[PDB]
């Protein structure tokens, strides 16, 4: 498709390079970007924060959850990659699709992605990796950052079913949160974004020193990023609270 790349750079031209945007500006750009990108799946809206923490220490771990104000109409369809004891727990907890090598091969070979969230045990991730190419782009790859790689499958399934978004900073201090679909009306996306940003703000650990947030940006899965103005956003956020 000698079309897709023309579309990517056009969408990039919408962003002022070193410009740092308000949430309301950014969601406006995301929508304009999608107008150009015209993707055939409903792109996930992604929040990226880099935090000033070394999570090697317990007291600098950034970990939490938040029920975004606006999510997809329920029920949320949940796939769990699991074997043995964990598969039983998975289905007991109400997972829609529970499976191992067969499930994984069905997804890859039939290009079947009819579900809202994927969770995997740590033991299954090595087998799940080959799903990176179909799931990655659709925001469906199980990841520790979304807390979707775990042996505590029951709590992860229930959290997904309730729209509780889980986050966990990585070793480099980066948090990634999906905060809705681009198909959502903007007012909803702005709401979800304050909600998510506030949650990470409140997760500030006791060992966190100096300037907590070092970078913030929002993206669609396959679009350029929009940098956010950290101090503006935190001001807007504080002004609506205390």
């Amino acid at each position: 498709m000698a079309r897709r790349g023309k579309k990517y750079i056009e969408a990039s031209k919408l962003v002022d390079r070193n410009k740092r945007y308000t949430l309301e500006e950014a969601v406006d750009l995301l929508k304009k970007m999608e107008e150009v990108l015209q993707r055939r799946f409903d792109e996930t809206v992604e929040l990226a924060m880099r935090l000033n923490v070394d999570p090697r220490y317990a007291d600098q771990m950034v970990r939490g959850s938040v029920v975004l104000p606006h999510g997809l109409g329920k029920p949320i369809k949940v796939v769990v990659f699991a074997e043995g004891e964990y598969a039983k727990k998975a289905e007991e907890a109400g997972a829609d699709y529970v499976g191992g090598d067969e499930l994984i091969n069905k997804i890859l070979k039939e290009e079947w992605t009819d579900f809202d969230v994927a969770i995997a045990t740590p033991e299954m991730m090595p087998k799940v990796a080959k799903l990176g190419r179909i799931l990655g782009p659709r925001g469906l790859m199980p990841s520790p950052k979304t807390g979707t790689v775990t042996t505590n499958v029951e709590q992860a399934i229930k959290d997904a079913k309730r729209g509780r978004v889980e986050f966990k900073v990585d070793k480099a201090g980066n948090v990634h949160m999906p905060v809705g679909k681009i198909s959502f009306e903007k007012e909803k996306l702005i709401d979800n974004l304050y909600a998510a940003i506030d949650a990470v703000v409140r997760a500030k650990p006791p060992g966190a020193k100096g300037q907590y947030i070092k970078n913030m940006a929002v993206s669609l899965t396959m679009s350029p990023s929009v940098k956010l103005d950290i101090n503006e956003v935190l001001k807007k956020l504080q002004e609506k609270a205390a």
